[PDB]
């Protein structure tokens, strides 16, 4: 019997009491694990308006008070680690040991953004006026919410969260429909610790509905999405109406750039995990390759094993797998249509591309070779273990190539030759640019994605003051 | 008979070719003392477009080199500056005396921005793996736009070009169709000092039409936008589209709060100023009085005065008057009718009420008593020279009051008392809180409103920011 | 049979072999709790080259790994805290509870210092020169040693190692010869923890003789010293042969400014607690006050009760006093000598202003009353539960008086008016101003005193950035 | 008939009545161009006097109006740049284009240093007590002193003053007796403009007479002095007895380090250019090169012909010559002695190595070689045109090898290897690294060096912060 989950509001869990319900699907098994409530917008503006309660007596609280409070929640969190891994592992389809860091590395993001209390800093700025003293505080917006994604649903809970209520606002945070069972147990650890009622509310549902609410009410400060491109473009549109402000995270087309002077091995390495990872469901995703022509061949074959080697399968089943299923059946169909589509532009599939026919949502790891820059495959992201390969000559063509994108998240280059390096970095338009290593953001790094890849950012000072905003005193006495 | 004005696009001023042009009419006698273009997307583009070509060359330039060519922009106008002046006044309908600082401002505003140029800075964050360095840069978005309002069409040309091309952006001005011509001015300036062709685009024409592509167009990376709040939803929504950043500042209705322990003369003045201001057609000018019972009598009527002592004209022919008209017929009759809410509401109008029927657009300074907090002229903005005044018990309330509102840009307060003034500090929830003087904002400080004043800032360190991204890179090697 | 504590030496302890002892003697009950060697230079120079050795591989660890070393002190110092407190209130001769939070704090205060690892910024500066990098590193000193107080010898071991080894660098500290014990327990934490060899070491010794070591020895970047300001002098002095930098903090003659407006109340407590606390031996205790004549009469009643009713003891048997004995005989003899010198000058001792004659080093609290500004007491540091009180006309006098000093480390002030308190802040050349509360500096506040009070700082981010110094890279490629 | 130079202070110049003079010789003819008073240390006690009188007011005007003043000086300079460029010359007797630089770019610095104006800022810090402000001002240090070197006598007037006077401090300059002209010049243009006396004051005479004074005297809050380590350490050992700040720039010995995948052309030029200017009478001068075996040949034999080139003459009559005359007799019988040191210990003198007989101080430039690491001229500054080279291994040894010293101030290599500089950067303990370009400052970097090189630094946000203090205010109310 697969549990119904009810939603975190005002301080306490809330039995539903509508009809409909959402269908939790293991993406391994195709088996309902649990179902949580098709959530409606009233529902989202209970949540909201507990928020809204809370906010004032909870900004007024010490900083160092509501860092006490998610250290509590992060202990929580590891006391827990192994039933909250194995609820990603069996809702996300992600293999255990990345479960184990998700979790293990969130309770950490948490106690590192806590540790901001006594930091975030305001600033008293001259005036030309005699007598006068300008005095510029950093304040809370107020409320805010999130509207998390599935591929690292736990993690972005914290991610949204921890520097929101350090800083002091209030959150109301909506869970992917597709993983919201670490959101209920991240839900139990902060009603178990007794954080103050309204301060971190989990309501349940869709995003045309629930969703939407998060980023339609009025009362709501700033709306933290992250999620599809056109998802966002809902959600900012939304925010309009109401001059609600955003940060959204919507995903990217990050490309490699391999110099024939690259550290082979390394690089290999490099792509394979930061593409290979939860099955290329993460935004920052190697999703294409640039290999200089001189390296071209070597190169090439050396990821072509590599990627083979990249065993696929269910997580709960086996620790010996580097991917697990993808997320749903939708998530598939899609990425073989793309793969489909590569190949109808007249790319050539080396290994793998197609999806297994069978229970779950398996699709082997791909390598597509004679892919040219305008091919789809190049400029769409992909979400899924696809690695297509472009060749080129000069360092200029490769940015170039790598800059012909919507999205501009993430970028990672492999060379040992300090002026290509330098100038990759100076060229390269995104917000991440790795070098000599996978891209794994840290958690005081500022994860903030160019054009359409988002607006503001995710973790470190600046993740951080997304949730604080400026008000300039100026006084005279 | 009445110039008609070219866009300046790439470098070079173009003359509009279509037939459909927009009257630029006197707001003190209504003549039409010019025309402009009726401007369409395809002409946003086009200049769109040259400010995408010029951005990279122009990122290129070592930064104090772009400061360099702002300097050129501001001694330019300094040489002009009565020249621009009188098109403010004609157009603006201002008192001659505040063109003349706004052109001062202007010039100076621009100097001080372009020493931004080398202290920007990026950061070095320390990293938990060995070997890293983890660098964070500063990086100019790209292509930007500007939507200009009529109230200081001049200054605001400066308040997003500035910081715009100093951090190597380019930038697409559109000022308001109802005052153009300063605008223009401004143009000129930049071409005669040889700026690079497409760092500095103006297009002319309306903002469904002209506004809307600045702010949809899928290569412009921030659309900085100042008007209506109406106005700034339907920027935003298109911004959506494109998930294109947002800076707005879409107005206010500034409390004041006025306590029993205030220096009653240095009050009025401050109020009266801040309010009577251009007509009080600015965002953040006094909207609302709030005044302690204790003192209510003695400053209501001094405050009284004081307004009524305020003379309005037509600003090209006298230089003793405090007003001039309000910008056009539609916001005459808009204040009209807060004004007929306010008295059907309730409300009592001391002085003034009653729009000047003739020539121009002429409102008299209106003092309005009796009023109740829940009344629509406490919270629709008026943008004219009327002022509401609440009376209050405690600070509690004046400020639970002033914090009762959409807006949230200015609010100020008048006090001696040091535990008022850190409460109201605490308390007002306002990006702005002048203590003791009038509500004029520093070139160094951050404008930025919350609520649906806007969404992020302009002017100061944080103003300059707003046209700044980031790109961290992990570097291995 | 007092212990004969060895020093802490490259990771171990090492027993001393050389014939002279010190013996630390219990200021309550004058007996011999324990003896320390009569350290030589000889002993410092080993500690120093173990410093220096140790440093580069500890500076090369990710500086999450030192916060890491840190937190598994701190915890050690919880786990010992009651047996730690007992130790200071035995050697210290302060009251149980005072010593219970020295020991609590000073623990908080590194968890705290070691949550800068991922947070001190580096900088890149933007160039004028084309394709060029101006990278701005924080790097460690080298090697840093720290000559500690006795009046919170616990608390400043941590207040100059946290920070010190946070950044990078490794330190060797003395305590003072009077309070070693609490040292020794401190290094046996690290040791049991197993803090690398090298990093943290004790020397134990005489200031002319290991002091004058830690300062004058050529492999020192830093001497970070708390004490008189003639031994300030002699370290500075020492210091300057090498071009070592200094870190000084001598102490001060904090003025407490009590305006007609005041909250009596409030200032007769925080007064007391500020002047009394430790038996007035803090370098920020209130040791003058000024009051306005207005409430003159009124206020120094209530503050003599005040003072009258602090009790005072033998802190290892009652833990209802508020002071504890002096430091030694040479401190209490010198307390009675400026008394003395104040009454010979003209003071008049309101009450108290007698050392007790008997076993211990006890002095009553006292109150000095008909002091004039120019007397010796209002000048030189007391260190001692003495208030001298001078009254006043302005606050222009006040803030005169208090600026009149050679000290500038602390000053509080208490009123209720504005610009009062504006007026204080901006007259006051202090690099502490307390308004309407006790002396007690956060721990992420700036503790760097004015003048002859000090050179540098600590606590907070300055006072970290205390241990870190720049590397500006000017990268061309 | 050379001019008697009179003091400037308390904003006027003043006629020494004394009978003992300092004669100024040029040091490319010898001949007595004028004579500065034989000044005591009185006469530095009345411009600290006056310094400090003026000081409170100086600190109340607006950051702006300071600044203000800053411009007017600068374009002080600029209208006699070409006479003030001569007197460097003359008694600097560096090459005309070198003093014309310096000139001009002081005047630039002085500009630049201006915009700090309304740049610097406190902070408001986060507090753990409900309802306080952690106010973090940043106030002026009062009366600063500057002792000025010879080798850029112009230039360090504003490197000290500029940002002194900026943040609100007062100060007292003593120009080198060798160079005192042009700071003659600059103190005409500061009475010119009618500077605030006390503001800027000049005093004339021996270090260890006006010198000591500006380091001993209680009143002066820093002193900031360039010179000779021996210079640093008689200056902060005095500076001590009142615990005066000390900012120190006392020389390097800068080592380079040429890879075998440098850029042998554009390192020979940067090492040569580095080493030469101002005929190596600078602290950041290239004064020891380490170049790896592979390219040792190549590199030493491009290296020698490029120095071989370098000509030297009289600046005043030629403006073909890279280098003057070494500041005087003394100087150059340094030089001399430490290259015959060099010789002694086995060096090898591949071209130059002997001074020039006969009317002047010149040296031509030298090269040696079959050096090794432990021979003096490999560790002691040198202060002249000499150039040693060491053979090297690995990265490893010239990191070692250019750590090696007592100086840190500035380091420089050549590859293009990205690990290489990486390593390089991480591992060079010093406070400027060029990376492929020649060792001269940008305003906007931080000349601060490292071990005996110095305390503090100059130039840049950090060398404006010298000059600027903190005063945390714990506001309560
Ligand atoms: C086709 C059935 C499922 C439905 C049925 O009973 O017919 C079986 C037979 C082949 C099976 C696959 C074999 C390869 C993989 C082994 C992994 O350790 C788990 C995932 C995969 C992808 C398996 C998933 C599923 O277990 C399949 C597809
Ligand atoms: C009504 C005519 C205009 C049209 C006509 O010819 O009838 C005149 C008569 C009264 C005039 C007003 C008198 C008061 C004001 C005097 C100011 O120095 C200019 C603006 C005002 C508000 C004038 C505007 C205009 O000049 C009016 C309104
Ligand atoms: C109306 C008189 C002027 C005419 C007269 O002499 O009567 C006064 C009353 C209020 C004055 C304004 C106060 C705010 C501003 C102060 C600025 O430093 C200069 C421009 C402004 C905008 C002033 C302009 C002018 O000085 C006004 C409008
Ligand atoms: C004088 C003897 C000591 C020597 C002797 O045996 O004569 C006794 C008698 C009076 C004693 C004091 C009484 C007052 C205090 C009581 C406190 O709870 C402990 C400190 C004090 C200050 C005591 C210290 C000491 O215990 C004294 C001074
Ligand atoms: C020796 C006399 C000077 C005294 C005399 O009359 O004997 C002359 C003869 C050789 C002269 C030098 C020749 C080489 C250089 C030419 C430069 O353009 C100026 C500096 C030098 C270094 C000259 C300096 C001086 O002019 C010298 C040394």
């Amino acid at each position: 019997v697969p549990v119904q989950h009810p939603m975190y509001i005002d301080g306490q869990f809330v039995t539903w009491r509508g009809d409909a319900w959402i269908d939790v699907v293991n993406p391994a098994t195709e088996a309902v694990i649990s179902r949580i409530p098709d959530g409606q917008a009233e529902d989202a503006r209970k949540a909201i308006d507990a928020a809204e309660r809370a906010q004032p007596e909870w900004e007024a609280l010490p900083a160092i008070e509501r860092a006490s409070w998610l250290r509590k929640i992060s202990a929580g969190i590891r006391e827990r680690a192994t039933e909250i891994s194995a609820l990603i592992v069996e809702e996300g389809g992600k293999i255990q040991q990345l479960a184990e860091v998700e979790v293990a590395f969130t309770a950490d993001y948490i106690d590192y953004m806590a540790e901001w209390a006594r930091r975030y800093e305001g600033e008293i700025i001259q005036s030309d006026r005699p007598g006068e003293n300008i005095l510029l505080f950093k304040r809370a917006l107020g409320v805010t919410t999130g509207i998390l994604p599935w591929n690292f649903p736990f993690f972005l809970i914290a991610r949204k969260m921890a520097p929101a209520l350090l800083t002091g606002n209030t959150i109301v945070i909506k869970p992917s429909e597709f993983t919201p069972n670490n959101a209920i147990a991240f839900a139990k650890i902060v009603d178990e610790i007794g954080l103050p009622r309204g301060v971190f509310n989990l309501v349940l549902g869709r995003g045309e509905t629930v969703g939407q609410e998060l980023a339609g009410n009025p009362k709501v400060a700033m709306v933290s999405m992250t999620g599809s491109v056109s998802a966002g473009e809902k959600i900012m549109a939304t925010a309009a109406k109401n001059i609600t402000k955003v940060c959204l995270e919507l995903g990217g087309k990050a490309p490699a750039i391999v110099m024939d002077d690259a550290d082979l091995e390394l690089a290999v390495k490099a792509i394979v995990d930061s593409r290979v990872i939860n099955s290329g469901q993460v935004c920052n995703c190697a999703e294409r390759v640039y290999v200089q022509k001189g390296i071209y061949d070597q190169f090439v074959n050396r990821l072509g094993e590599a990627m083979q080697a990249v065993q696929f399968g269910n997580p709960a089943e086996r620790n010996d797998i580097a991917m697990g299923p993808l997320i749903n059946a939708a998530a598939l169909e899609r990425v073989e249509q793309k793969v489909a589509r590569a190949v109808e532009e007249g790319a050539r599939v080396a290994l793998g591309g197609k999806a297994v026919e069978g229970k779950g949502y398996y699709y082997p790891p791909t390598l597509l070779l004679d892919v040219r820059q305008e091919m789809s495959i190049m400029h769409e992201e992909t979400f899924g273990p696809v690695l297509p390969v472009v060749a080129f000559d000069t360092l200029e063509e490769a940015i170039s190539m790598a800059n012909d994108s919507d999205y501009g998240l993430t970028s990672s280059i492999y060379t040992q030759n300090l002026n290509v390096a330098m100038k990759a970095i100076k060229g390269l338009k995104f917000g991440e640019t790795y070098i000599n290593r996978e891209n794994f953001e840290a958690m005081q790094g500022f994860h903030a994605g160019w054009r359409k890849s988002g607006i503001g950012g995710a973790d470190g000072k600046h993740g951080l003051h997304e949730y604080l905003q400026t008000q300039v005193v100026y006084l005279q006495s």
